[PDB]
């Protein structure tokens, strides 16, 4: 990140080693889980693009992740360098990778700043959208609640699953309208029914409370 | 947060990258269990509402929830503009989306302060307690004492619940009176009749204990 | 770490003592797994040779390991002393047991910096990558989808057993490519060589959900 | 004004209870009724004899968007009842559409019927698109046909269409089918998913 | 603008329902659709029960045949969609055909249809070319009936046409036939060969 020296200057502060650590227990033990980009969102915040890539030094591990990451990356800056054909930042410099960090704080301390750690950021987490996306174990259809599972944890299952399955946004607000209840077991989807169209989600959870 | 420069002037700390992440973890393994407005209120403590809305950002992807959130915090805001008809904080800029974050420095570090934070704090509190009492998975009714279930797991079961449920205070005393004692299994019954009306919990967790 | 004073001087950080806590609870708990070396990485972000020599007084417990970890480093050592014939820092300078720390604070602050910490860590890091390929509980050949093992469960065992045997690169591609078709469970197999070869593992993922 | 003919008027009812309510209904009704007044519209669907209870909700869906009309609009400008027909008369509905610039009366009622006759047709299929799924031994042809009949009477948006295209028919086939269409895998085309499981 | 007439109509769905997709469809339909607008073609192919899976194949060449024409060709100008009817409205195709010159939209959009519909006869062909077989005792005539009808539906090349045409016939002709063909020898018109294989 980016911090005022006592003076008053921005000095770049080095990520702590234990956010790195915490990234990196993100990336291992969660298996690329739909909850890791609200943890890089929260671990990265006001990272710059140096300490962006030193987060993606540990998910290199990783052969076809970090590969598709870095394609996502360059299409993004190929994007950058279409919409955007010291000196400005290319689409190069805001991966950290040509610029320098001197550059990164330049960028960043401007007025109105040039959010080049926001830009980078966006395009890290459209590549691990991505990785998450094909990662998860099962898709949207499949998800049925069980014989005996209560309607709270079917519901989660489901919304995990949405949230990786990363559907269009009518798409999502039709499959959660109808394909929740279709999906539902028969004793709660009699219920289901019964509430009608339009059952907001709170009506339903507690419509289903203690069913099964 | 707000903390004091080297020269005494009040510059806004920025949320820091692991508390976070600690909130993402809290919203996102802990499925909206009751322990989560504990966590909550620990991990906000001097927050700002930028802030606020930086740690809201993460419950994002939940779409319901969020939606009842920012719907709570629209009847909040409503409500305050309504007693409420730099200049005067209004109920969207105590949300954090209309003022800038200087006016909510000054707002915070007047003589006396003007709470903006725990304003909004409380109001965010309001919207989790909507949302966890969605997602608690049964009612108070219908939490009960196995036949080998010790009572102390019984009693804080029976506390989670009806810490989730969010019923009036008169309501909460007299089921934490009557519907403990009532739910309990048999050889337990027995004794909580036998002290009868008007037991402490202290009592009854003494007089039950090694029952089961 | 090193870090500059207030009037600007690099002095040096002593290494945290939960950082040193969070590495043994790495070196222990995690039984030397593929994913220690990603963690050292994070914990060890800017760390001096005394340092790196602090931590692996932790991993020091361990017999074998620590045996095997500083014949690697010196092995390194007499490679650097071979390629390099305030002084100088020879090969056991980097090492941090003949340098002293202010030794280290110059190399480390000059200009261009004499990356001994880094080279340090590399030296580290291949000691533990011998050390994690010791301690993989099976080799490639041995994993292979189960019955009913979902293909997301069965691709992240084998790509962490390829991690752990850090074979060449080649031999790397090759078995990424062909190998784990093999292995894979003929349900799924069938889907595999369907698929057809040079099959990228987004499609062959996309392909086998759900098929267990 | 010319009448609607005798023919187009049997041919209307011929395919309204031939068909009862298919998803080609629609599109028929739209085709007959071309610049048809609402006179003339009435005429249409009141000379339906069977189906009566599909009749009633369409009378009932009708009513609806005539108050909706009217709430939202509180020669004369017509009312909710005046673009129905029922209070307007031929010279009334002749009217309204050459004031130019016109109000077309004719098509804003013929959108409430399309309407209603969307409900209808959706009600009137026999499963739901999800529900919809092969059989052991049906063949791929007739199960596409089959999905895709209940896919015209789904009512849902054209994106959530595409999806359901793009998806169900692959994940509702049966293993011996369904292996097929995963081998061929995902932007496969129709003519190539049928092609390889012609067998 | 002269919207099409119900008897025409019918008689597609009709022609559409009897003969399944036999290749006279393809005919059939240009002679319907001849000086249609893409609504009036648009309502031609959606009018159509049953055949979903044909409906939606034609749908899909619509979509690639307007792609390609969007790439070769990227009041405002037409689209590959509005082309097809699903974008632009009846008054910017009465435009669009009423401009000096002409952008013949229905042409193009007929021409669109007639390769979908090529596709969905090629397939529909109930049986490949190779097995129609003669039976012990069935004419020559019936014989050469099917065979010219499944040729007809297979659509292959010209070469392979005659190829077919020379070597074929003859190859899958019954004994009886089969002899007497040999005798008459290659370097033969249809005409003699039926004329000499008569009895």
């Amino acid at each position: 990140p980016i911090v005022q020296n006592l003076q008053g200057q921005m000095v770049h502060q080095a990520i702590s080693p234990r956010t790195l650590n915490a990234w990196v227990k993100v990336v291992e033990e969660k298996a690329f889980s739909p909850e890791v980009i609200p943890m890089f969102s929260a671990l990265s915040e006001g990272a710059t693009p140096q300490d962006l890539n030193t987060m993606l030094n540990t998910v290199g591990g990783h052969q076809a992740a970090m590969q598709m990451l870095k394609e996502t990356i360059n299409e993004e800056a190929a994007e950058w360098d279409r919409l955007h054909p010291m000196r400005e930042p290319r689409g190069s410099d805001i991966a950290g990778t040509t610029s320098t960090l001197q550059e990164q704080i330049g960028w960043m301390t401007h007025n109105p700043p040039i959010p080049v750690g926001e830009i980078y950021k966006r395009w890290i987490i459209l590549g691990l959208n991505k990785i998450v996306r094909m990662y998860s174990p099962t898709s949207i259809l499949d998800i049925r609640q069980g014989p005996k599972e209560p309607f709270r944890d079917y519901v989660d299952r489901f919304y995990k699953t949405l949230r990786a399955e990363q559907a269009s946004q009518e798409v999502k607000n039709w499959m959660t309208e109808t394909l929740l209840v279709q999906n539902a077991n028969p004793d709660c989807k009699t219920i289901l029914k019964a509430l009608g169209p339009g059952a907001t989600l709170e009506e339903m959870m507690t419509a289903c409370q203690g069913v099964g």
